[PDB]
Protein backbone atom coordinates (compact mmCIF):
# COMPACT_ATOMS: atom_id res chain seq x y z
CA UNK A 1 0.00 0.00 0.00
CA UNK A 2 3.07 2.21 -0.33
CA UNK A 3 5.69 2.11 -3.10
CA UNK A 4 8.63 4.50 -2.75
CA UNK A 5 11.14 4.33 -5.58
CA UNK A 6 14.23 6.48 -6.04
CA UNK A 7 16.67 5.99 -8.92
CA UNK A 8 15.19 2.53 -9.46
CA UNK A 9 16.36 1.07 -12.77
CA UNK A 10 14.65 -1.97 -14.31
CA UNK A 11 15.56 -3.48 -17.65
CA UNK A 12 18.11 -0.79 -18.48
CA UNK A 13 21.05 -0.91 -20.88
CA UNK A 14 23.53 1.93 -20.88
CA UNK A 15 27.14 2.66 -21.73
CA UNK A 16 27.67 0.20 -24.58
CA UNK A 17 30.42 0.48 -27.18
CA UNK A 18 30.45 -1.87 -30.14
CA UNK A 19 32.62 -2.26 -33.22
CA UNK A 20 31.81 -4.94 -35.81
CA UNK A 21 34.13 -5.16 -38.81
CA UNK A 22 33.02 -7.97 -41.12
CA UNK A 23 33.76 -8.76 -44.75
CA UNK A 24 30.69 -10.87 -45.54
CA UNK A 25 27.45 -11.66 -43.74
CA UNK A 26 24.94 -13.95 -45.44
CA UNK A 27 21.74 -15.48 -44.06
CA UNK A 28 19.79 -18.05 -46.10
CA UNK A 29 16.38 -19.00 -44.74
CA UNK A 30 14.00 -21.61 -46.17
CA UNK A 31 10.69 -21.76 -44.32
CA UNK A 32 11.84 -21.43 -40.73
CA UNK A 33 12.97 -18.48 -38.63
CA UNK A 34 16.24 -16.58 -38.28
CA UNK A 35 16.98 -13.91 -35.67
CA UNK A 36 20.36 -12.21 -35.81
CA UNK A 37 22.03 -9.06 -34.56
CA UNK A 38 20.18 -7.90 -31.45
CA UNK A 39 22.21 -5.48 -29.35
CA UNK A 40 21.59 -3.02 -26.50
CA UNK A 41 17.93 -3.92 -26.08
CA UNK A 42 15.94 -3.33 -22.91
CA UNK A 43 12.30 -3.86 -21.98
CA UNK A 44 9.91 -4.38 -19.11
CA UNK A 45 6.65 -6.33 -19.28
CA UNK A 46 3.96 -6.38 -16.58
CA UNK A 47 1.19 -9.00 -16.72
CA UNK A 48 2.46 -10.70 -19.85
CA UNK A 49 5.22 -12.74 -21.48
CA UNK A 50 8.28 -10.98 -22.84
CA UNK A 51 10.69 -12.48 -25.36
CA UNK A 52 13.65 -10.58 -26.70
CA UNK A 53 15.20 -12.51 -29.59
CA UNK A 54 12.96 -15.53 -29.96
CA UNK A 55 12.83 -17.73 -33.07
CA UNK A 56 9.96 -20.19 -33.55
CA UNK A 57 10.03 -22.84 -36.24
CA UNK A 58 6.37 -23.32 -37.12
CA UNK A 59 3.21 -24.19 -35.22
CA UNK A 60 1.04 -26.73 -37.07
CA UNK A 61 -2.33 -27.75 -35.65
CA UNK B 1 2.65 -3.08 2.75
CA UNK B 2 5.73 -0.88 2.37
CA UNK B 3 8.32 -1.01 -0.42
CA UNK B 4 11.27 1.37 -0.11
CA UNK B 5 13.76 1.16 -2.98
CA UNK B 6 16.85 3.29 -3.48
CA UNK B 7 19.26 2.77 -6.38
CA UNK B 8 17.75 -0.69 -6.88
CA UNK B 9 18.88 -2.17 -10.20
CA UNK B 10 17.14 -5.21 -11.70
CA UNK B 11 18.01 -6.75 -15.04
CA UNK B 12 20.56 -4.08 -15.91
CA UNK B 13 23.48 -4.23 -18.34
CA UNK B 14 25.97 -1.40 -18.38
CA UNK B 15 29.58 -0.70 -19.28
CA UNK B 16 30.07 -3.18 -22.11
CA UNK B 17 32.78 -2.93 -24.75
CA UNK B 18 32.77 -5.31 -27.69
CA UNK B 19 34.91 -5.72 -30.79
CA UNK B 20 34.06 -8.42 -33.35
CA UNK B 21 36.35 -8.67 -36.37
CA UNK B 22 35.20 -11.49 -38.65
CA UNK B 23 35.90 -12.31 -42.28
CA UNK B 24 32.81 -14.41 -43.03
CA UNK B 25 29.58 -15.17 -41.19
CA UNK B 26 27.04 -17.46 -42.85
CA UNK B 27 23.85 -18.97 -41.43
CA UNK B 28 21.87 -21.54 -43.42
CA UNK B 29 18.47 -22.46 -42.02
CA UNK B 30 16.06 -25.06 -43.41
CA UNK B 31 12.77 -25.19 -41.53
CA UNK B 32 13.96 -24.84 -37.95
CA UNK B 33 15.12 -21.89 -35.88
CA UNK B 34 18.41 -20.00 -35.58
CA UNK B 35 19.19 -17.31 -32.99
CA UNK B 36 22.58 -15.63 -33.18
CA UNK B 37 24.27 -12.48 -31.98
CA UNK B 38 22.46 -11.29 -28.86
CA UNK B 39 24.53 -8.86 -26.79
CA UNK B 40 23.95 -6.38 -23.96
CA UNK B 41 20.29 -7.26 -23.49
CA UNK B 42 18.34 -6.64 -20.30
CA UNK B 43 14.70 -7.15 -19.33
CA UNK B 44 12.34 -7.63 -16.43
CA UNK B 45 9.06 -9.57 -16.55
CA UNK B 46 6.41 -9.59 -13.82
CA UNK B 47 3.62 -12.19 -13.91
CA UNK B 48 4.85 -13.93 -17.04
CA UNK B 49 7.58 -15.98 -18.69
CA UNK B 50 10.63 -14.25 -20.10
CA UNK B 51 13.01 -15.78 -22.63
CA UNK B 52 15.97 -13.91 -24.02
CA UNK B 53 17.48 -15.86 -26.91
CA UNK B 54 15.22 -18.88 -27.24
CA UNK B 55 15.04 -21.09 -30.33
CA UNK B 56 12.17 -23.54 -30.76
CA UNK B 57 12.19 -26.22 -33.43
CA UNK B 58 8.52 -26.68 -34.28
CA UNK B 59 5.37 -27.52 -32.34
CA UNK B 60 3.18 -30.06 -34.14
CA UNK B 61 -0.19 -31.06 -32.68
CA UNK C 1 5.31 -6.07 5.49
CA UNK C 2 8.41 -3.91 5.07
CA UNK C 3 10.97 -4.08 2.25
CA UNK C 4 13.95 -1.73 2.51
CA UNK C 5 16.40 -1.98 -0.37
CA UNK C 6 19.50 0.13 -0.92
CA UNK C 7 21.88 -0.43 -3.84
CA UNK C 8 20.34 -3.88 -4.31
CA UNK C 9 21.43 -5.40 -7.62
CA UNK C 10 19.64 -8.43 -9.08
CA UNK C 11 20.46 -9.99 -12.42
CA UNK C 12 23.03 -7.35 -13.33
CA UNK C 13 25.92 -7.55 -15.79
CA UNK C 14 28.44 -4.74 -15.88
CA UNK C 15 32.04 -4.08 -16.82
CA UNK C 16 32.48 -6.58 -19.64
CA UNK C 17 35.18 -6.37 -22.30
CA UNK C 18 35.11 -8.76 -25.23
CA UNK C 19 37.22 -9.22 -28.35
CA UNK C 20 36.32 -11.92 -30.88
CA UNK C 21 38.57 -12.21 -33.92
CA UNK C 22 37.38 -15.04 -36.17
CA UNK C 23 38.03 -15.88 -39.80
CA UNK C 24 34.92 -17.96 -40.51
CA UNK C 25 31.70 -18.68 -38.63
CA UNK C 26 29.13 -20.96 -40.25
CA UNK C 27 25.94 -22.43 -38.79
CA UNK C 28 23.91 -25.00 -40.75
CA UNK C 29 20.52 -25.88 -39.31
CA UNK C 30 18.07 -28.47 -40.66
CA UNK C 31 14.80 -28.55 -38.75
CA UNK C 32 16.03 -28.19 -35.18
CA UNK C 33 17.23 -25.23 -33.14
CA UNK C 34 20.54 -23.38 -32.88
CA UNK C 35 21.37 -20.68 -30.32
CA UNK C 36 24.77 -19.03 -30.56
CA UNK C 37 26.51 -15.89 -29.38
CA UNK C 38 24.74 -14.66 -26.25
CA UNK C 39 26.85 -12.24 -24.22
CA UNK C 40 26.32 -9.74 -21.40
CA UNK C 41 22.65 -10.58 -20.89
CA UNK C 42 20.74 -9.92 -17.69
CA UNK C 43 17.11 -10.39 -16.68
CA UNK C 44 14.77 -10.83 -13.75
CA UNK C 45 11.48 -12.75 -13.83
CA UNK C 46 8.85 -12.72 -11.08
CA UNK C 47 6.04 -15.30 -11.12
CA UNK C 48 7.22 -17.06 -14.26
CA UNK C 49 9.92 -19.16 -15.92
CA UNK C 50 12.97 -17.46 -17.36
CA UNK C 51 15.31 -19.03 -19.91
CA UNK C 52 18.28 -17.19 -21.34
CA UNK C 53 19.74 -19.17 -24.23
CA UNK C 54 17.44 -22.17 -24.52
CA UNK C 55 17.22 -24.40 -27.59
CA UNK C 56 14.32 -26.83 -27.98
CA UNK C 57 14.29 -29.52 -30.64
CA UNK C 58 10.60 -29.96 -31.44
CA UNK C 59 7.47 -30.76 -29.47
CA UNK C 60 5.24 -33.29 -31.24
CA UNK C 61 1.88 -34.25 -29.74
CA UNK D 1 65.27 1.80 -56.67
CA UNK D 2 61.96 -0.06 -56.56
CA UNK D 3 59.33 0.10 -53.81
CA UNK D 4 56.29 -2.15 -54.24
CA UNK D 5 53.73 -1.88 -51.45
CA UNK D 6 50.39 -3.66 -51.23
CA UNK D 7 48.07 -3.30 -48.23
CA UNK D 8 51.01 -1.95 -46.23
CA UNK D 9 49.82 -0.43 -42.95
CA UNK D 10 52.10 1.80 -40.87
CA UNK D 11 51.06 3.53 -37.67
CA UNK D 12 47.45 2.40 -37.91
CA UNK D 13 44.84 2.07 -35.17
CA UNK D 14 41.55 0.40 -35.97
CA UNK D 15 38.75 -1.49 -34.27
CA UNK D 16 38.82 0.13 -30.84
CA UNK D 17 35.93 0.09 -28.38
CA UNK D 18 36.14 2.14 -25.21
CA UNK D 19 33.78 2.83 -22.32
CA UNK D 20 34.84 5.18 -19.52
CA UNK D 21 32.33 5.71 -16.71
CA UNK D 22 33.76 8.08 -14.10
CA UNK D 23 32.17 10.15 -11.36
CA UNK D 24 34.87 12.82 -10.97
CA UNK D 25 37.98 13.77 -12.92
CA UNK D 26 40.08 16.69 -11.68
CA UNK D 27 43.48 17.90 -12.85
CA UNK D 28 45.31 20.66 -10.97
CA UNK D 29 48.41 22.04 -12.67
CA UNK D 30 50.79 24.68 -11.27
CA UNK D 31 53.51 25.65 -13.72
CA UNK D 32 54.43 22.28 -15.18
CA UNK D 33 52.79 20.05 -17.78
CA UNK D 34 49.92 17.56 -17.69
CA UNK D 35 48.92 15.23 -20.53
CA UNK D 36 45.90 13.01 -20.00
CA UNK D 37 43.43 11.02 -22.04
CA UNK D 38 45.08 10.11 -25.33
CA UNK D 39 43.34 7.23 -27.11
CA UNK D 40 43.31 5.68 -30.59
CA UNK D 41 46.06 7.91 -31.96
CA UNK D 42 48.21 7.03 -34.95
CA UNK D 43 50.93 8.90 -36.84
CA UNK D 44 53.93 8.49 -39.10
CA UNK D 45 56.92 10.85 -39.23
CA UNK D 46 59.66 10.78 -41.87
CA UNK D 47 62.87 12.76 -41.31
CA UNK D 48 61.89 14.08 -37.90
CA UNK D 49 61.09 13.28 -34.28
CA UNK D 50 57.61 12.17 -33.34
CA UNK D 51 56.19 12.26 -29.82
CA UNK D 52 52.66 11.19 -29.03
CA UNK D 53 51.81 12.14 -25.45
CA UNK D 54 54.92 13.91 -24.22
CA UNK D 55 55.03 16.18 -21.17
CA UNK D 56 58.01 18.47 -20.59
CA UNK D 57 58.54 20.30 -17.32
CA UNK D 58 60.35 23.47 -18.35
CA UNK D 59 63.53 24.30 -20.24
CA UNK D 60 65.54 27.07 -18.58
CA UNK D 61 68.70 28.39 -20.23
CA UNK E 1 67.38 -2.11 -54.56
CA UNK E 2 64.05 -3.94 -54.41
CA UNK E 3 61.45 -3.74 -51.64
CA UNK E 4 58.39 -5.97 -52.02
CA UNK E 5 55.86 -5.65 -49.20
CA UNK E 6 52.51 -7.41 -48.94
CA UNK E 7 50.21 -7.01 -45.93
CA UNK E 8 53.19 -5.67 -43.97
CA UNK E 9 52.04 -4.12 -40.69
CA UNK E 10 54.35 -1.89 -38.65
CA UNK E 11 53.36 -0.13 -35.45
CA UNK E 12 49.73 -1.23 -35.65
CA UNK E 13 47.15 -1.52 -32.88
CA UNK E 14 43.84 -3.17 -33.63
CA UNK E 15 41.04 -5.03 -31.90
CA UNK E 16 41.15 -3.39 -28.48
CA UNK E 17 38.29 -3.39 -25.99
CA UNK E 18 38.54 -1.31 -22.84
CA UNK E 19 36.22 -0.59 -19.93
CA UNK E 20 37.32 1.78 -17.16
CA UNK E 21 34.84 2.35 -14.33
CA UNK E 22 36.31 4.73 -11.75
CA UNK E 23 34.76 6.83 -9.01
CA UNK E 24 37.48 9.48 -8.67
CA UNK E 25 40.58 10.39 -10.65
CA UNK E 26 42.71 13.31 -9.45
CA UNK E 27 46.11 14.48 -10.67
CA UNK E 28 47.98 17.24 -8.82
CA UNK E 29 51.08 18.59 -10.56
CA UNK E 30 53.49 21.21 -9.20
CA UNK E 31 56.20 22.15 -11.68
CA UNK E 32 57.07 18.76 -13.13
CA UNK E 33 55.40 16.53 -15.69
CA UNK E 34 52.51 14.06 -15.56
CA UNK E 35 51.46 11.72 -18.37
CA UNK E 36 48.43 9.52 -17.80
CA UNK E 37 45.92 7.54 -19.80
CA UNK E 38 47.54 6.59 -23.10
CA UNK E 39 45.76 3.71 -24.84
CA UNK E 40 45.69 2.13 -28.31
CA UNK E 41 48.44 4.34 -29.73
CA UNK E 42 50.56 3.42 -32.73
CA UNK E 43 53.28 5.25 -34.65
CA UNK E 44 56.25 4.80 -36.93
CA UNK E 45 59.25 7.14 -37.11
CA UNK E 46 61.97 7.03 -39.78
CA UNK E 47 65.21 8.98 -39.26
CA UNK E 48 64.27 10.34 -35.86
CA UNK E 49 63.50 9.58 -32.22
CA UNK E 50 60.01 8.49 -31.23
CA UNK E 51 58.63 8.62 -27.71
CA UNK E 52 55.10 7.59 -26.88
CA UNK E 53 54.28 8.57 -23.30
CA UNK E 54 57.42 10.33 -22.11
CA UNK E 55 57.57 12.62 -19.08
CA UNK E 56 60.58 14.89 -18.54
CA UNK E 57 61.15 16.73 -15.29
CA UNK E 58 62.98 19.89 -16.36
CA UNK E 59 66.14 20.67 -18.29
CA UNK E 60 68.19 23.45 -16.66
CA UNK E 61 71.35 24.73 -18.35
CA UNK F 1 69.42 -5.95 -52.52
CA UNK F 2 66.09 -7.76 -52.32
CA UNK F 3 63.51 -7.53 -49.51
CA UNK F 4 60.44 -9.75 -49.84
CA UNK F 5 57.95 -9.40 -47.00
CA UNK F 6 54.59 -11.14 -46.68
CA UNK F 7 52.34 -10.71 -43.64
CA UNK F 8 55.34 -9.37 -41.73
CA UNK F 9 54.23 -7.78 -38.45
CA UNK F 10 56.58 -5.55 -36.45
CA UNK F 11 55.64 -3.76 -33.26
CA UNK F 12 52.01 -4.85 -33.40
CA UNK F 13 49.45 -5.11 -30.60
CA UNK F 14 46.13 -6.75 -31.30
CA UNK F 15 43.34 -8.58 -29.52
CA UNK F 16 43.50 -6.92 -26.11
CA UNK F 17 40.67 -6.89 -23.59
CA UNK F 18 40.97 -4.79 -20.46
CA UNK F 19 38.68 -4.03 -17.53
CA UNK F 20 39.83 -1.65 -14.79
CA UNK F 21 37.39 -1.05 -11.94
CA UNK F 22 38.90 1.34 -9.39
CA UNK F 23 37.39 3.47 -6.65
CA UNK F 24 40.13 6.11 -6.36
CA UNK F 25 43.21 6.99 -8.38
CA UNK F 26 45.37 9.90 -7.23
CA UNK F 27 48.76 11.05 -8.50
CA UNK F 28 50.66 13.82 -6.69
CA UNK F 29 53.75 15.14 -8.47
CA UNK F 30 56.18 17.76 -7.17
CA UNK F 31 58.86 18.67 -9.69
CA UNK F 32 59.71 15.27 -11.12
CA UNK F 33 57.99 13.02 -13.65
CA UNK F 34 55.09 10.57 -13.46
CA UNK F 35 54.00 8.21 -16.24
CA UNK F 36 50.97 6.04 -15.61
CA UNK F 37 48.43 4.05 -17.57
CA UNK F 38 50.00 3.07 -20.89
CA UNK F 39 48.19 0.19 -22.59
CA UNK F 40 48.07 -1.42 -26.04
CA UNK F 41 50.81 0.76 -27.51
CA UNK F 42 52.89 -0.19 -30.53
CA UNK F 43 55.59 1.62 -32.49
CA UNK F 44 58.53 1.14 -34.81
CA UNK F 45 61.55 3.46 -35.04
CA UNK F 46 64.23 3.32 -37.74
CA UNK F 47 67.48 5.26 -37.28
CA UNK F 48 66.59 6.65 -33.87
CA UNK F 49 65.86 5.91 -30.22
CA UNK F 50 62.38 4.85 -29.18
CA UNK F 51 61.04 5.01 -25.64
CA UNK F 52 57.51 4.00 -24.76
CA UNK F 53 56.75 5.02 -21.18
CA UNK F 54 59.91 6.77 -20.04
CA UNK F 55 60.10 9.08 -17.03
CA UNK F 56 63.13 11.34 -16.55
CA UNK F 57 63.75 13.20 -13.32
CA UNK F 58 65.58 16.34 -14.42
CA UNK F 59 68.72 17.10 -16.40
CA UNK F 60 70.80 19.87 -14.82
CA UNK F 61 73.94 21.13 -16.56
C1 LIG G 1 8.07 -12.47 -2.62
O1 LIG G 1 7.40 -12.02 -3.80
C2 LIG G 1 8.18 -11.21 -4.62
C3 LIG G 1 9.09 -11.78 -5.51
C4 LIG G 1 9.89 -10.96 -6.34
C5 LIG G 1 9.76 -9.58 -6.27
N1 LIG G 1 10.37 -8.51 -6.92
C6 LIG G 1 9.84 -7.37 -6.43
C7 LIG G 1 10.20 -5.96 -6.84
C8 LIG G 1 9.41 -5.07 -6.26
C9 LIG G 1 9.75 -3.59 -6.66
C10 LIG G 1 10.78 -3.21 -7.52
N2 LIG G 1 10.80 -1.74 -7.66
C11 LIG G 1 9.81 -1.18 -6.90
N3 LIG G 1 9.53 0.23 -6.80
C12 LIG G 1 10.55 1.21 -7.23
C13 LIG G 1 8.22 0.68 -6.26
S1 LIG G 1 8.97 -2.33 -6.14
O2 LIG G 1 8.95 -7.69 -5.52
C14 LIG G 1 8.86 -9.02 -5.39
C15 LIG G 1 8.06 -9.85 -4.54
C1 LIG H 1 68.55 -2.21 -42.53
O1 LIG H 1 68.01 -0.89 -42.59
C2 LIG H 1 66.64 -0.83 -42.37
C3 LIG H 1 66.13 -0.84 -41.07
C4 LIG H 1 64.74 -0.78 -40.84
C5 LIG H 1 63.87 -0.72 -41.92
N1 LIG H 1 62.49 -0.66 -42.05
C6 LIG H 1 62.20 -0.62 -43.37
C7 LIG H 1 60.82 -0.54 -43.99
C8 LIG H 1 60.88 -0.40 -45.30
C9 LIG H 1 59.47 -0.32 -45.98
C10 LIG H 1 58.25 -0.42 -45.31
N2 LIG H 1 57.13 -0.30 -46.28
C11 LIG H 1 57.62 -0.14 -47.54
N3 LIG H 1 56.83 0.01 -48.73
C12 LIG H 1 55.40 -0.38 -48.72
C13 LIG H 1 57.45 0.54 -49.97
S1 LIG H 1 59.23 -0.12 -47.52
O2 LIG H 1 63.32 -0.65 -44.04
C14 LIG H 1 64.37 -0.72 -43.21
C15 LIG H 1 65.78 -0.77 -43.44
Amino acid sequence: VLYVGSKTKEGVVHGVATVAEKTKEQVTNVGGAVVTGVTAVAQKTVEGAGSIAAATGFVKK
